[PDB]
């Protein structure tokens, strides 16, 4: 790339990367499995401002009803752990649209 090499943000260490890592295994155990099993995924996104901002993947967002359910499902689990998630969002982040 050209000679920039600067970064205004930054992944990993991120806005309270305790919460953001708990929230990566409380999906990658409890949430990804049963996606998957339905035929979809969670890609974790990030974690701001108090809302858990997620890429839902096929079967599950593909049926309206299904985004609802799971946004809440996966919403309600990370709040009784971590009630500083007010919300989880459902963001289609991929750039072949």
């Amino acid at each position: 790339m050209g000679h920039h090499h600067h970064h205004h943000s930054h992944m990993g260490s991120e806005e309270d990367d305790g919460v953001v890592a708990m929230i990566k295994e409380l999906l990658d155990t409890r949430i990804r499995p049963t996606v998957q099993e339905d035929g979809g995924d969670v890609i974790y996104k990030g974690f701001e401002d108090g809302i858990v901002q997620l890429k839902l993947q096929g079967s599950c967002t593909s049926c309206p009803s299904s985004i609802i359910t799971l946004k809440n499902g996966i919403q309600n689990m990370l709040q009784f752990y971590i009630p500083e998630v007010e919300g989880v969002e459902q963001v289609m982040d991929d750039e072949s649209d």
